[PDB]
């Protein structure tokens, strides 16, 4: 029977068949946002949606049978599963968070589709000369964001009042939005020399993220 | 066929066209001032009408003396939809066409040849991001979908719709505004509104980044 | 007679002179800021401002008459020339631009110092393959100012009732600042459909931007 | 006894002793943010501060000694001295700006890892390229600012009142942030030819950047 199911499985037409279900799935995940849709085929839709998440868990099922070992070594597999799971999670009985990262079983078409593959996996592969440098950055962020809360976080509470209002208010900086006439331009007007911190936090920062767009290449 | 040939491929003939590119797009341009428009109104719209004319009867010689060679010309395919797009009735139809009449300054583009080389040059690009630009579609899809069904309750003028989500999305992929105008607000009410948006910001960034590197290497 | 005056204007010492002045009149230039200080040693600084710019035409003469017809084929000396022309301006009767634009003979210094020349050079060397890319984005803009003009300049005047006015704004919309809080939504709410122009414009702008920078990085 | 000292200061232990004191007094500073855990172990805290500033002293006082010379010629050393210094700077006395930067003692992990050394001293390297275009960035800077001041600062003391005041508007048109909405359309409802002066400013400010990143790129 093995022999059987592994014809089916790894077949053109079972990846095809799956590639069928997440676009049409995905057009249906997408339709359940219009409340007006949802009162003539609010019934069509919940049923092939869990029509869909059924019949992804049989095709997750069967590579599994067929490869063993072989599947759960597989990222795109694993994530097909978990992905496949939060679908899985109950409807109710939670936080909706599961039921919106049910829509997470529309990225399933990454792993359907090769081409898409390519193009996942040559970014990936940049990753590896960026830990050198994302650590660097991380230890830098929490540096500062301890002298953040501990200068500004007194008269300032919702910008710097805690460790990590601190943390979003200089992510905030470092992608220069609002970062003086939102923040630095009013903190100036208590602490004068608000500048001395924040001026060279978006030299450096801005210097390294440029070594790291230089550095993949 | 051999008379209407030594014209149209005269140098005075693709001079001619140009000088009334130069002018038109002059003309053009002077329609912006109510000034002008009120004293020469009737100068320039019959001008417009003269250029629209001359134009039509340039566009038809070009046609016979290339046959089909002339609709499998990129340059004179544009020239023949921009020119036709003018023709529409000044007043008969939405107003909309009376502006797209401005389009046919682009022939410029067209007549000389030096541009149709930058031109080329960006679009032979365009390639080697169609693999990237759809991945980059279907992750805002799918964003835009899990924004509108978790904000657009409480936010509809930001996420109340799928569209409209996607247009917040583009815009914070720009990063206008997107801490103090649009996440801030989000977690007065959602407080984990950063976990949603901070990593989507990473992605979106990430692929740009890739995307520049791509095309410089 | 003539190659007595030769030698000294190319003497190290005049060189290191002229930049010993500008340094200085740049500092005297930038104490000019301090309302205070102008009013204790307002004398000072505009005597030595004058004292300036009386040398600084001696020099520029000398520089003349030992290159002759190289001294106005030489840009540095042109601009030189014209940097101090301006400053040559008489301090009263015209626009005080001119009086500010006196300034620009700080700028001198990196005509005087060669190793600037070269940092310049290297910048400007950058620009004749961009004219190709800078003249299209102008025809691009100026197709757009006259679209965004004819379209909202009725509604919304400040941002695009004039086709200078649709420049600016477009100018501010490439730069992404303010583009959708500060001009789209705002829109939005009169036109709808405004995202189709402004959305793609964005797109194209920036495309053209990042294909100048890879062609720079080439 | 001078070889005494070398081998505990040159054991594997040692450096790993200090960076696994380094990990735990950032988790410390990191952990003095929150008033709640200041009520608990606040005294636990500040014991523990001393304890680790006073053991960081001891291994900056036994690498002296064992490098001689050779330890205030390393970059990595010096860093380590000069901020464990401020460290042992009063408490109390003075401005409470010493009591924060205590912090930076957990840039010593920097020093105390090997491997970020590389990446730090890769991204170091590449500075001395730009000073050529660093220095002359700041000239730019200097000269407009001087204009902006005596142009704007009358009506708009709050941006250029100063040279101070302009020179941080600047970096701030210079990033871009609110330079149109903020800045210049305020600007032209007084001063209607100020789009003249900044459109220019941001130009050669951003042709120089991408010229910056070439410079790191080349
Ligand atoms: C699976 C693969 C991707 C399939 C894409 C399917 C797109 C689903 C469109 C759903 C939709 O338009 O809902 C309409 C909403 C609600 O309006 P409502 O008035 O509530 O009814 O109101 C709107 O949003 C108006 C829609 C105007 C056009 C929007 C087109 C976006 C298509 C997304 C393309 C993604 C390609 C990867
Ligand atoms: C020397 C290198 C190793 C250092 C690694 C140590 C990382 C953690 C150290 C101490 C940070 C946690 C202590 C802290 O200040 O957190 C409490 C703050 C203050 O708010 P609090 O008054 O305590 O009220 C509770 C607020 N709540 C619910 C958000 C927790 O409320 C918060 O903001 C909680 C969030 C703090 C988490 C900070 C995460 C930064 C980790 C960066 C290290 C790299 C990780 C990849
Ligand atoms: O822990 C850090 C914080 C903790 O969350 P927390 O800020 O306490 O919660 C914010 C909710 N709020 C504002 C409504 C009170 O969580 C954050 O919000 C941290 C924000 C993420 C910034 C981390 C950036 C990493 C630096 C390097 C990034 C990689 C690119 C080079
Ligand atoms: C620089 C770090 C950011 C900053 O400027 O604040 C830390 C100090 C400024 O202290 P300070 O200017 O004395 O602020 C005291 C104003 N007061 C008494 C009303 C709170 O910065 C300095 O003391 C310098
Ligand atoms: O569909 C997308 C929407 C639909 O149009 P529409 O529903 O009329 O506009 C949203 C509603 N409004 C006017 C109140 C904002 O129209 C939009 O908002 C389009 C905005 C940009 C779409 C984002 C897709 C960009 C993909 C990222 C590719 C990156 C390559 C550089
Ligand atoms: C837990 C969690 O991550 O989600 C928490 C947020 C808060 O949602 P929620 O408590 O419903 O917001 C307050 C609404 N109210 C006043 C009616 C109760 O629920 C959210 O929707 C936040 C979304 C976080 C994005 C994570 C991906
Ligand atoms: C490659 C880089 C992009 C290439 C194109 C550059 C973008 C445009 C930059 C030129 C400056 C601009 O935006 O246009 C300003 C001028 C003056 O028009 P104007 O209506 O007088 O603006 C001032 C009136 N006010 C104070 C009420 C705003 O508008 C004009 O009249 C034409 C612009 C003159 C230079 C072109
Ligand atoms: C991405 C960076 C590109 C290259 C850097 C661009 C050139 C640097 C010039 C920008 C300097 C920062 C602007 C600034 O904050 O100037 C403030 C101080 C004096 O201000 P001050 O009046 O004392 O402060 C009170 C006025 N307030 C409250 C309104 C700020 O003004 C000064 O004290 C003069 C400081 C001159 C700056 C020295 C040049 C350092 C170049 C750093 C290179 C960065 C490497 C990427």
């Amino acid at each position: 029977m093995y022999l059987r199911i592994t014809n089916i499985v790894e077949s053109s037409f079972f990846t095809k068949f799956i590639i069928y279900l997440i676009v049409l799935n995905g057009i249906t995940m997408g339709l359940e946002t219009s409340k007006t849709f949802m009162q003539s085929f609010g019934v069509y839709t919940t049923l092939f949606n869990q029509i869909v998440i059924t019949i992804f868990t049989i095709e997750i099922i069967l590579r599994i049978y067929v490869h063993r070992i072989s599947f759960f070594k597989d990222p795109w597999s694993l994530f097909d599963f978990f992905v496949v799971a939060i679908s899985l999670v109950p409807t109710s009985s939670g936080f909706e968070i599961l039921r919106v990262l049910r829509v997470l079983r529309l990225f399933r078409l990454v792993t359907a589709v090769p081409q898409m593959r390519k193009i996942v996996s040559a970014l990936i592969s940049v990753i590896p000369g960026m830990l050198s440098v994302i650590a660097l950055m991380t230890l830098f962020f929490y540096i500062f964001a301890i002298m953040a809360t501990q200068l500004f976080g007194e008269r300032f509470p919702e910008w710097f009042g805690t460790l990590g209002e601190s943390f979003y208010t200089l992510f905030q900086v470092m992608t220069l939005e609002s970062w003086s006439m939102g923040i630095v331009r009013p903190l100036m007007e208590v602490y004068p020399y608000a500048w001395v911190f924040f001026i060279p936090f978006i030299w450096v920062v801005t210097f390294v993220m440029i070594n790291l767009v230089v550095a993949i290449c």
